[PDB]
């Protein structure tokens, strides 16, 4: 079985870069605090309790209330009068940073207004190995450098309205089936813990670990682990993944909170660098916590020594006072619970005062304006044979597929998105928020086609093919909508359970294409879906003359597609991923079977740094659609590509050693930790406090009280001062592999009659025996007047040259040659330049 | 059994009235034609064997083109580019001249820019005694007062646009079941004759005649007889109603044409009224008719007057010179029966040139504005505490039901719209068009929502009563769409065989009112359907707050009903029919049984004149929702009734003679008519040439060649002059009916504060024992500015206060005292007056 091994002690915090001023102050807050006021930030008060899908203890005292943690990376979930935001696959396909840092903040904005102090998101993990993975679709893309990119912009734009950003998932959740053990059960497999991703440190390092990298140096305030384990140790107490990765290498400075139930025990957890149980009980509403008074007890033993909890508790602070929080708070003003206007304080347990819950409070803004553009500019076209765009003066206009139409139980009649039925706007689980309204396609270019004489019919059964041909054999252009759906692995729709069972359109999606195309000659296919589908049996019939994927749009779907089709937006979107002819083209099949007894599933991630086009690219398989592909109504020219040597300062591999770790605070006799005789307790809640100085019964786990020695690892708790590592240094890593070492230049020219986006991208092979071909490094979306040009210049760090040393531990430029290639899509790379020797 | 006595002969055009020059043109013209010309006019070419559901033969010598019919009351059928109006009962909601004609204009411009020579419409049969009945939603209203004013409009409006009008279905087709004897076999009935309507001579002419006399009255080119029996003699032989009733005594100057198959003889037909066979053949495709060359050889043969076969041709080319056909003339330029722009001349049989036949003409100019203005003008607002109008910042707005959504095989994917799936926007058969868009609810009013900050949900799953009620928790204001539909008898949609089982809301309806009004303190209720509803189990509810009855809207469904909800229109509609707590309250049953053995079914119209209010109002029923009545966002006030004794000329009883009836034209031998020795014959087409000079066997009737007296009744080949009718005299009767005896004055005054519609009504009480109470005379839908006053003038006819005297034959104002009634619904008559006697 493959082993993690051990990193001890879990780094404490130094304020280091960007986070000093709000270090000291955390560092003096928390100094205020007893014992039980640190842990109750690092437990969460449990599962339907208050109001947000997580709560932390407050600290009344010192007039710190409690931290509200709301889902989901695209919208606030559980919630009322909020926008409904395009996927996070959507961003990655408008290649767009800006878009990605507007839409961040407008997240930002509406989370703050509902009185949400840190947002579950964004997502670079799963980032996407197997494209049948469940929720891929909440993150970016399968390339490290676009989804790191556009992850660490998004993160930027929730943190500058307010908000604290969370990093999720961390990490190797690629895919759903077995990430939890009583899931598995309840789909009918036995297996005595979660699968393990077993992976390599060269691959960690250069594929999935690189965006965290980047959330990291964009100044994040947390992480949340995931529920998998990684070379057989969970991924919430990984000591390897959590120490070693992402705090002492990445120099993470704020806190790492569990997926729900993610986290496994109290004091392994806790040495192994986990920050916050979330929601905080053992399982929903035991009533128990593996921290809570746990963790008091396990302070009070000394066991958990007390400059670690005082460690979570700066992390925590920390974050929080960096976005700002403390000059923005405002009391939760809905519940996650129930929309209803007044309920109990307590849902769960209906305890506590009967009051307001829901206060309704409008936070959308002109969120849907964004919305809408951002839906546009996330809608690849693929194919366009002259029959984009529209002209509104076509005779008569057929809206073909279930997917065109209205979820008749309403946008929001399927409990956290799961279903599949009417137009695929959001796909499911906990990464979802509540519509506002959406307009579907069926609405959108219906209204548009009234604007002008056309006749216009809409047949959105997808099973009624015969009524698909009538209409399509009257139409001058058939508008086929077709999905493919995905989502979270508790939920399972059509028994895909979370990860999509294959990558084929849904809802009879192949055969509505082929009755429209065999009936019309002027065939336009929209796909919205949570990845790629496999389009190789009708994409090049001659009838079909269009074809677009427009993703995951959020509340203005309708809207935006029309936009595209009708030529109001000029669609400038690229591939994010690779459109394969087969499943097997893609390799990483998804682990589907408990492969190791009644053992946890062991998934072996043996391709290393070939996944999507890498892969594509190794065993020269030829794509359909190529990653970064995509068309535009006009046409651009590349040309005079130029590299410029920087002056650059050589890297300088970290050493020396930390300070040795602090307690902050003081912590007194078992006795002032009871409870108080006169609160309340309300059933179900974790409250920070022990039932009486007996420690042993306080905890109540039966293999309470062993030597240290039996259960927890040399080191972890070490306090003295430790050895920085060569890769650390700074937020993101040590500080040389930022440096610039290459200015690159390329003339960009809109060629056609329409304005319009092109994205060139830069491409480079970093030379050696098994590196890939090419990898993307660089990447800008250019609007350009037609005949307009801009010569697009950007830069090549050292880390975007280098390779992950596992004798050295550090980044290495190897002395293989590189070469750089430009172009606009990974096959499509006309120019190309040889790159001298760096510094 | 119920008898139907002989009246004979068939009499022929005389040019009365307005027809004077286009008879002396159809004379004129018919008597340069030879007999298998004027055949050709009578006896359509066979089902799907041109372009239209029906098609003459043509007169190519003459320059006379083939007669192109197309269904429907409510446009074009089988074709494309083309508006969906909406039905002929919202027309009745609007109690409003205007928008009929110009409903009527506007469908006629369509009809005649595809090439389309007769419009199969409009309807005022079935009048609507049953309000199960399948097709009452494609006439008017129970009333034949509010039903004769509005046909004759659309007729008149059809008609200046330059198409053939064709009033329908002539007579007493009140119900589906058992309409045609072959239908009810297939619905597993053994009977060997359609059902027959069975109805008193007083009562036929003061109801279910009425609006055909206003018919006649308006110039209406054409009559379709029915598929029923009248007295156990089928429609389009029936004697009494074709030569008596339609021709003798309405003086009607048109023709007379066969419902699909409702041709049952050519001899028994010809000579009982009958002057063209639609769509030709005896069944559809049997490549034979009743007529054709049946009718060349009855003709031939000595059996069927020339005069009689002469009158048929000329009632139809004077129909066709008075609507100006001959001058708007364009070739059919579409095919009912593809949507493919290439095929066969000769659909059926694949025969003739494979050509272009459809040219894809779109014809739908401006209208679909007038379609939207319709809806929203025949929206009736029945209920509202306070609701209504939206302001468009409601927080958020929930749309449910099934009818709020889209028909997800599209507008028209079902054919002849036989379903009940998303929107009802046009109820089912052969009085359908296909939609060239359709606006649904749930379109529009999320449109208009977002245009502000509203939230808007959509839940069209009339099952998923949590995710109604889910919803409909949310929200500030609940919008609760549901529907009932019927339609014609050859089509069973869910067990229902053309008449609806009974008229509750379809599609778990009830359930959806109720779980949203216990889920929502402002729940309002749009209805669309074919007819009344019942609504007792909900109307009450205290978060019910609004009751709307919206009918079928066709094309701007969506638009109309949000341009009521949202105030751009103040409602003004009128309910055309009465809403009552149970379908027993009604009385009239239909008949849903073979009653008469393995015979044809019986019905008896033992009700008399009182069907629908006038039901109500003797048995003391009283209904939710009478008839006449309907809200509005403003109120008004009636006062100051005045009764002016009018200076009116006496009535004279008709006396005299017709004229006799000639020959136009010759005809030769036999052997003129056989078919030319050239012309290739089509499959399955009706033609007007025998094989041969032999007459018994090109007839090929097994019972051919009997003596007239075996099977003809006495004066049915009767040419002499004929004694007048005493109610007859000019179109539509004795002239003296039209007579204005008293005018009558009111004031109406919009007192509240916002511009709006009243619809004013005059009701009399005729007067004498088994009379009703009250009878709708007159109406008017008056707008007025808040605070404005109008005086409403009408007038009362000699006909709106007589009765029809079965032993004079005549009309006759009863010495019965008569009252008057003013008000603005059957049972808000607050002034009152005795009429003096005439
Ligand atoms: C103060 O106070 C406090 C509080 O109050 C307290 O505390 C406490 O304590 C106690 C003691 O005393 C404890 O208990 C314990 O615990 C433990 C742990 O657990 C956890 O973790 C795990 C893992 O581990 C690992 O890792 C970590 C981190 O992460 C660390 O820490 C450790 O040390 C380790 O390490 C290792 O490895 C790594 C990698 O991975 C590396 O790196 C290093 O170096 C090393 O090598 C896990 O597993 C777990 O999990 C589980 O559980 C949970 C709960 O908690 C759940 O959730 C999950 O799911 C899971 O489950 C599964 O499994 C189980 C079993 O366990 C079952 O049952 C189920 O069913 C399933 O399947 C966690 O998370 C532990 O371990 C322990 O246990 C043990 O013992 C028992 C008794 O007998 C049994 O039963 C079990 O089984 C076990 O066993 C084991 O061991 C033994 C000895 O010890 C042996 O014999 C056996 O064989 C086994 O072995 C195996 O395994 C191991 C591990 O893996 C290895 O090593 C080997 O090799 C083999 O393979 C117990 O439980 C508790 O916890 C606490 N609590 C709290 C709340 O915190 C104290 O005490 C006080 N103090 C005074 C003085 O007073
Ligand atoms: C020239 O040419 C031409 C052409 O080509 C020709 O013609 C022809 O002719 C033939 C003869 O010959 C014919 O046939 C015949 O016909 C008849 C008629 O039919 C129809 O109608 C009916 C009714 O009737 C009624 O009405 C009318 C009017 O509307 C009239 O016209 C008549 O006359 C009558 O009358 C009566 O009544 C009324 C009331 O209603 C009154 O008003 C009066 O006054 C009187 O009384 C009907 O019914 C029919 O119908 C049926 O048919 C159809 C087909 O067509 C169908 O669609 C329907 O549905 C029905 O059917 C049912 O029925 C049947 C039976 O008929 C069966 O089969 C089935 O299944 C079912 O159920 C029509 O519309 C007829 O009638 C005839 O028949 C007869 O006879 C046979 C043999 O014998 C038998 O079988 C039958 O049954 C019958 O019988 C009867 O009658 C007889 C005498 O006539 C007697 O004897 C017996 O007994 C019986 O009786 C009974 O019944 C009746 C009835 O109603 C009564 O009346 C009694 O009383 C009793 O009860 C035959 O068929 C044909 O049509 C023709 N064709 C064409 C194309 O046109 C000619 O011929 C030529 N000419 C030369 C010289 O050559
Ligand atoms: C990849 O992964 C996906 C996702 O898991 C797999 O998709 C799933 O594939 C299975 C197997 O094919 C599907 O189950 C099938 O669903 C069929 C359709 O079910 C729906 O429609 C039924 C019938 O609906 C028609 O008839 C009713 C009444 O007769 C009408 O109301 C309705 O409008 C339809 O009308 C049409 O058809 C009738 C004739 O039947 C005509 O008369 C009409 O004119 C008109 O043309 C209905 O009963 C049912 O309740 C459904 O609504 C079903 O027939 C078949 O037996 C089977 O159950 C899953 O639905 C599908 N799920 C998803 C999410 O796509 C995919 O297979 C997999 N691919 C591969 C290669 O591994
Ligand atoms: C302190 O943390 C320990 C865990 O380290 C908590 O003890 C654990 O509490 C859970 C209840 O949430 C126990 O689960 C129960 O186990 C029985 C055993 O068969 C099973 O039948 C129940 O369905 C349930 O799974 C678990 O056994 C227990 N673990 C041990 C080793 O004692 C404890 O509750 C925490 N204390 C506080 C104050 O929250
Ligand atoms: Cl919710
Ligand atoms: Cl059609
Ligand atoms: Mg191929
Ligand atoms: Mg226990």
């Amino acid at each position: 079985l493959a082993y993690s091994p051990p990193f001890y002690p879990s780094p404490w915090a130094d304020g280091q870069g960007e986070w000093a001023e709000v270090y000291k102050r955390a560092v003096d807050i928390v100094s205020q605090m007893t014992l039980t006021e640190k842990v109750n930030l690092t437990t969460g008060t449990g599962w339907q309790l208050e109001r947000c899908v997580g709560q932390t203890g407050s600290v009344p005292r010192l007039n710190i209330p409690s931290l509200c943690l709301q889902d989901s990376p695209l919208g606030i979930r559980f919630s009322d009068y909020n926008s409904a935001f395009p996927a996070g696959v959507n961003v990655a396909a408008t290649w767009d940073k800006t878009l990605a840092y507007l839409r961040g903040q407008a997240m930002g904005e509406e989370f703050s207004d509902k009185g949400i102090d840190v947002q579950l998101g964004p997502a670079a993990g799963p980032l996407g190995a197997h494209p049948d993975g469940g929720r891929n679709w909440e993150g970016f893309s399968p390339d490290p450098a676009l989804t790191g990119v556009l992850f660490a912009e998004t993160i930027k734009g929730i943190q500058d309205a307010g908000v604290i950003a969370t990093a999720k998932h961390y990490i190797m959740n690629e895919q759903e089936h077995f990430r939890q053990q009583p899931e598995a059960a309840g789909y009918g497999f036995n297996v005595s813990d979660s699968l393990s991703s077993n992976v390599d440190d060269k691959t960690m390092h250069e594929l999935y670990l690189w965006p965290f990298a980047d959330a990291v140096r964009a100044g994040v305030g947390a992480v949340m682990c995931s529920y998998n384990q990684i070379n057989n140790s969970y991924g919430c107490e990984n000591s390897e993944t959590l120490n070693k990765l992402l705090k002492a290498e990445l120099g993470f400075q704020g806190f790492v909170m569990s997926d729900w139930t993610a986290h496994h025990s109290g004091v392994g957890a806790a040495l192994a660098g986990l920050d916050m149980s979330m929601p905080g009980d053992v399982t929903f509403d035991s009533g128990t916590s593996f921290w809570g008074a746990n963790l008091t007890v396990g302070v009070l033993n000394g066991t958990i020594p007390q400059w670690r909890v005082d460690d979570m508790a700066v992390r925590i602070m920390a974050a929080y006072y960096k976005v700002g929080r403390d000059t923005k708070y405002t009391p939760p003003n809905f519940s996650s619970w129930t929309r209803d206007e007044y309920g109990f304080a307590h849902n769960h347990v209906s305890e506590g005062a009967y009051e307001r819950v829901n206060e309704f409070v409008d936070v959308q803004r002109d969120h849907a304006d964004l919305i809408r553009r951002i839906g546009a500019q996330s809608t690849v076209l693929l194919k366009n044979k002259g029959a984009l765009p529209l002209s509104r003066k076509e005779k008569l206009v057929a809206l073909l597929g279930e997917d065109a139409g209205s979820n008749s139980w309403g946008a929001n009649g399927c409990d956290d998105r799961g279903c599949d039925n009417g137009t695929l706007a959001m796909a499911w689980g906990s990464g979802t928020a509540n519509f506002p309204y959406l307009v579907t396609p069926e609405q959108a270019i219906q209204n548009e086609v009234l604007q002008g004489r056309g006749n216009v019919f809409a047949v959105t059964d997808s099973w009624a093919l015969d009524k698909i041909a009538a209409a399509a054999r009257q139409a001058s252009v058939s508008l086929v909508f077709v999905n493919s759906d995905s989502g979270e692995g508790y939920l399972s729709v059509d028994g895909n359970e979370g990860d999509r069972n294959n990558i084929t359109l849904w809802k009879n999606g192949d055969n509505v294409v082929k009755t429209a195309a065999n009936n019309c000659n002027n065939t336009v296919v929209i796909i919205h879906s949570v990845g790629p589908v496999l389009i190789d049996e009708w994409y090049d019939h001659p009838n079909v003359t269009g074809i677009l994927w427009a993703g995951l749009p959020g509340q203005e779907s309708g809207n935006s597609i029309a936009d595209v089709l009708y030529g109001r937006v000029n669609p400038g979107a690229k591939s994010p991923f690779t459109w394969g002819k087969t499943r097997e083209s893609y390799g990483s099949p998804l682990v589907k079977d408990a492969n190791n007894g009644n053992g946890a599933p062991q998934s072996d991630f043996t391709q290393g740094v070939f996944i999507d086009y890498r892969h594509f690219d190794k065993f020269n398989e030829t794509p359909i659609y190529e990653f970064g592909y995509g068309l535009s109504y006009t046409t651009f020219e590349l040309s005079d590509l130029h590299v410029q040597p920087l002056n650059a300062s050589r890297y300088t591999p970290t050493s020396g050693m930390t300070e040795a770790a602090k307690n902050f605070g003081e912590i007194g006799d078992a006795s002032e930790y009871v409870y108080p005789e006169g609160l309340e307790r309300i059933h179900e809640f974790i409250y920070p406090w022990i039932n009486s100085t007996d420690l042993k019964a306080s905890s109540d786990d039966s293999n309470y009280g062993w030597e240290d020695s039996k259960y927890i690892p040399e080191g972890a708790t070490d306090g003295s001062a430790q050895p920085r590592l060569p890769a650390s240094g700074g937020a993101g890593g040590n500080p040389g592999l930022y440096e610039d070492l290459f200015r690159v230049s390329v003339k960009v020219k809109n060629t056609g009659n329409v304005a319009g986006d092109e994205v060139p991208q830069l491409y480079v092979s970093l030379g050696g025996p098994n590196e890939p071909k090419v990898v993307l490094r660089k990447f800008e979306r250019i609007h350009l007047a037609p005949s307009q040009e801009a010569v697009w210049t950007t830069t090549l760090t050292r880390r975007d040259l280098a390779n992950w040393d596992v004798s050295a531990q550090d980044w290495t430029v190897t002395p293989y040659p590189k070469t750089i290639y430009v172009g606009n899509s990974s096959r499509k790379l006309p120019l190309q330049a040889s790159l001298p020797k760096a510094q």
